[PDB]
């Protein structure tokens, strides 16, 4: 029993991570198969940083302008090319521990392991969603760019984000593995804020169900409801609109705590119109919205990779 | 920015884990150099397990009765020895990929990573504390003794906990590398308790200094106190005693934010007697006790905001 926030295993990422250096500018790659991968933005200075043109600053770099190690061995940049927000640095010997992986591009709720990384070497690992608003509240330091964020299904490792920059309010920005950006954001210094977010409804019904299986159960109640009714609730509390492909992937979970989806909606109206009275959930004060229903079932059956 | 329960990268654990079969008992052993640690209990059967004699089951078992797995290998054992609650497996190989590593029993407060493991196979990973009443918060389900936390200061890894058993409360007991547990428990099924849990002191204290690192100093309040006066405020919410060791350790954050450790005991203080009327820390509304004063500094900037 228990129910803590879970990190995918990293090694099979820590693997791929290397230094790649341009100019002053020092940050992280993903090295796989013969492709290191970056944010373009290693390649401004802070002047070209307020309006930077990407390619006509890489017109400039020669392949040994890109100084890339993958721990104390220097790797040989042969080629180099942009791909939206991302650098592809082709080298000369391919990745000999490149896992089985994909790029995917992830959904705003879904979850990820985000393995933050500083000159090229892992330092932390941690779970972190892809907010509404598409950030990230994620925990990084100058040098983290470039560090990455991934699945693992079965043994495929699916890379979904590559960080790039932090907003104002301290979260986070980044793109996927083909460089598009999460978000209305650009790699540039200007004026970028988060929008409002808010609140991922389906994984907080996920996480009381997790807190039901686990024996915590003083928010149930008699009562039930109806998916217009539910959603008017959440658009008042600035929760996310619960949807009927929401309440099919609760299903499973529906079934083994006998409790349905709206049955749970009624609780979770009655938390948020009256809150907690003192009480805890899972040793959290907060409805907790960062365990997808698949994070729920996997930790709560004990899947490995 | 941004503060997240971080663990470290689990790689150079992961390609330790093995799984050790005993009868018709699968747990996890942890592979380094030309041994396999795992827990005793191993080698009970279904009547042995209130009173096991450890040392009259052990000498029943030559090194063929103990199938040890490590990915689609079997290794051969070659000797065995029982040291306190831990079982040693001398097998025919050394671990390829052994780390730099070492043994490090750990006291109440310090945290670690848990690579959580079922069949010989990393789960997941995520971040506990020992509890001032030595147990763990974990999320371990059956079949994931044998797995292990762990600190990686450095390029070492630190071995500090292996997991045996669950409490009636839910909460978790193990030992150290060297077999010895943690607390006052055994492993024997006989009923035994966790004793009360009490909020680790210094470890909020460190969260607090985190909290103003980040930019956030709503809390702090015009006020100091003694020492003792805190201390006898404090244990009446259930909180550790702090001790001017705790003090000391403290001296760092201090400095860095400009607050006096004793100040932000009088913001601790008002913080137990007020709640946070409907503000949050680094985006929790309870106070935090599993970050020490050393992840605080790992973790954060140098630079207070
Ligand atoms: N706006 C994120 C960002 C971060 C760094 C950097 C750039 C953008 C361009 C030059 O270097
Ligand atoms: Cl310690
Ligand atoms: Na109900």
């Amino acid at each position: 029993s228990g129910f803590r926030k879970m990190a995918f295993p990293s090694g099979k990422v820590e693997g791929c991570m290397v230094q790649v250096t341009c100019g002053t500018t020092t940050l992280n790659g993903l090295w796989l198969d013969d492709v290191v991968y970056c944010p373009r933005h290693v390649i401004c200075t802070s002047e070209d940083m307020l309006n930077p043109n990407y390619e006509d600053l890489l017109i400039r770099k020669s392949n040994h302008n890109f100084l890339v190690q993958a721990g104390n061995v220097q790797l040989r940049v042969i080629g180099h090319s942009m791909q939206n927000c991302v650098l592809k640095l082709k080298v000369d010997t391919a990745n000999p521990k490149t896992p089985k992986y994909k790029f995917v591009r992830i959904q705003p709720g879904q979850t990820f392991s985000v393995l933050a990384c500083y000159n090229g070497s892992p330092s932390g690992v941690y779970q972190c969603a892809m907010r509404p608003n598409f950030t990230i509240k994620g925990s990084f330091l100058n040098g983290s760019c470039g560090s990455v964020g991934f699945n693992i299904d079965y043994d495929c490792v699916s890379f979904c984000y590559m960080h790039h920059m932090e907003l104002p309010t301290g979260v986070h920005a980044g793109t996927d593995l083909e460089g598009n950006f999460y978000g209305p954001f650009v790699d540039r210094q200007t004026a970028q804020a988060a929008g409002t977010d808010t609140t991922i409804t389906v994984n907080v019904l996920a996480w009381l169900y997790a807190a039901v299986i686990n024996g915590d159960r003083w928010f149930l109640n008699r009562f039930t409801t109806t998916l217009n009714d539910f959603n008017l609730v959440a658009m008042k509390y600035n929760y996310e609109p619960l949807t009927q492909d929401h309440v099919d992937i609760l299903g499973p979970l529906s079934a083994q705590t006998g409790i349905a989806v709206l049955d749970m909606c009624a609780s979770l109206k009655e938390l948020l119109q009256n809150g907690m009275n003192g009480r805890t959930i899972l040793g959290s004060a907060l409805l907790e919205d960062e365990f997808t229903p698949f994070d729920v079932v996997r930790q709560c059956s004990g899947v490995t990779f």
